[PDB]
């Protein structure tokens, strides 16, 4: 039951490593999961819907991991606090590069994917803003930009930069340099005048 | 000759304000330019090729405007130097929102568009880096990150942030706030420790 579903999900993720959604048939998804095409259609209405669920689970994994971090303060300086946070996204999406890459393209096409991404981005920006605001209240950050606007630009940087880097786009920050790069820009822009 | 070509370009830009490339036929492009479908095919192999040229001219306009700025130093502080520069991109792409939005989608699909964007981004990052390096040499900026990596992340921020803002995406920086937002993050990240 759940097992066939899990196998369709895993077959899909596997197949997205080597080629795009376009050049993957539900036929390929069925065989890989060891089921018929009709049986596939019982678990998912489409191949697009397989991607969506896959993306859903990556996004929830990131979020949950961020919630875990937020609940257990790490005994460290401001720079490592931010780093530890950004690293959740770096590791989680970096561990699911094929889904990441396919998700982001599907944003153009699928309203569900666009809305899924949109919902979580807003949540992560709201959280970034609350932390900046909290840093301003304790007197550790200067009151420069509207915290929420700053959080927005910083989150959008991370999205574009993390993903160009995982795709190996030209141009991009080398994947082994991208954490330090993003952390420097977060902390200088959050704490600097 | 050039006039029919110009009219196809303008018809296309006009039509992209109200709907995507997908829901624009070459038929619509021909009528709008006041020509036949066959005559259209003499000037352009496809509707995709119309977008590409349109994007080409926006991108060259931005570049040329940046070259003009680079050739005439403005008598001003570091913050306004960066602002004046980022503003070239804000105004130029912000004046061609339909082409911008369609260009960026076509990146997924068209290898020409992807390469066009890629070429110019590299050029703009190289230039940003040369300016950061020049600021480090005169002793106005600290030697923090690899200048080229910093330039890369900052350029990618601007691309994602400018465009989310012009599209009116959720989330985004309001278009009337996005200049100040980006300038703060450039200058704090370039000059800060
Ligand atoms: C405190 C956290 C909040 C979120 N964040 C971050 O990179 N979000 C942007 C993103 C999502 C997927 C790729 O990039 C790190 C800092
Ligand atoms: C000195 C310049 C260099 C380029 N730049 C910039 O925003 N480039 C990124 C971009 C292109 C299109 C949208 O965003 C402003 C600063």
């Amino acid at each position: 039951g759940d097992d066939r579903e899990l196998a369709i999900l895993a077959t899909a993720e596997n197949l997205l490593e080597d080629r795009p959604l376009a050049d993957i048939s539900v036929d390929d998804l069925a065989k890989g999961a060891g089921i018929s095409r009709p049986t596939f259609y019982f678990y998912f209405p489409s191949k697009e819907a397989v991607l969506l669920t896959l993306l859903d689970r990556v996004v929830n994994q990131a979020d949950m991991a961020l919630q875990t971090l937020a609940e257990n303060p790490a005994d460290t300086d401001r720079e490592n606090m931010w780093r530890t946070g950004i690293n959740v996204f770096f590791e989680t999406f970096g561990s699911h590069k094929a889904v990441t890459r396919a998700g982001q393209a599907a944003r153009a096409t699928s309203v569900e994917v666009a809305e899924l991404w949109s919902t979580f981005m807003q949540k992560w920006i709201a959280y970034t803003a609350a932390v900046i605001d909290a840093e301003r209240d304790r007197g550790a950050a200067p009151r420069t930009l509207p915290a929420h606007e700053l959080a927005t630009a910083l989150n959008l940087m991370n999205e574009r930069t993390l993903f160009a880097s995982f795709a190996g786009e030209q141009p991009s920050v080398p994947e082994a340099r991208v954490l330090d790069t993003l952390v420097h820009i977060w902390v200088t822009s959050i704490y600097g005048e």
